[PDB]
């Protein structure tokens, strides 16, 4: 792909923004996951020791690798493609105010993305496409992949 060789990948949250309460980004972060398992045999586990698959990281500008973030606005994170080591790790810009709702930039749909590019995935050229890359702010009440995003992922692992 590359992709994951197994379908029981962990994940380790490696800090917590101080933006949000530490509940909702636990809650934030599975529930993305979960997006993924919900149209793959892909199962996500969240570990609290030892060395995750996915590392989860808040950072500002540079920060240890080739994609320095950029004060508030543009870049809202990046993740890699799956590997060992930084392989699969998402990285949030903590410039960024992070929130679970309308305001700032919501963190479970920037994770739902990010976490495509954890898995693999690659852009989508649908502007309604979750892959598509431009953030795009929905109701999560009733958030759903679009058929182009669930084709792509069990391209992948289906
Ligand atoms: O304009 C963008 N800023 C983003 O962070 C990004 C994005 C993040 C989450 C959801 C949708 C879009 C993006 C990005 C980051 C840096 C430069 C360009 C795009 N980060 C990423 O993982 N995919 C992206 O398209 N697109
Ligand atoms: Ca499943
Ligand atoms: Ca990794
Ligand atoms: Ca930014
Ligand atoms: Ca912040
Ligand atoms: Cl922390
Ligand atoms: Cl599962
Ligand atoms: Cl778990
Ligand atoms: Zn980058
Ligand atoms: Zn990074
Ligand atoms: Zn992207």
């Amino acid at each position: 792909g590359p992709v994951w060789r197994k379908h029981y990948i962990t994940y380790r949250i490696n800090n917590y923004t101080p933006d949000m309460n530490r509940e909702d980004v636990d809650y934030a972060i599975r529930k993305a996951f979960q997006v993924w398992s919900n149209v793959t045999p892909l199962k996500f586990s969240k570990i609290n020791t030892g060395m995750a698959d996915i590392l989860v990281v808040f950072a500002r500008g540079a920060h240890g690798d080739f994609h320095a973030f950029d004060g508030k606005g543009g870049i809202l994170a990046h993740a890699f493609g799956p590997g060992s080591g930084i392989g699969g790790d998402a990285h949030f810009d903590e410039d960024e105010f992070w929130t679970t709702h309308s305001g700032g930039t919501n963190l479970f749909l920037t994770a739902v993305h990010a976490i495509g590019h954890s898995l693999g995935l690659g852009h989508s050229s649908d502007p309604k496409a979750v892959m598509f890359p431009t953030y795009k702010y929905v109701d999560i009440n009733t958030f759903r992949l679009s058929a182009d995003d669930i084709r792509g992922i069990q391209s992948l692992y289906g």
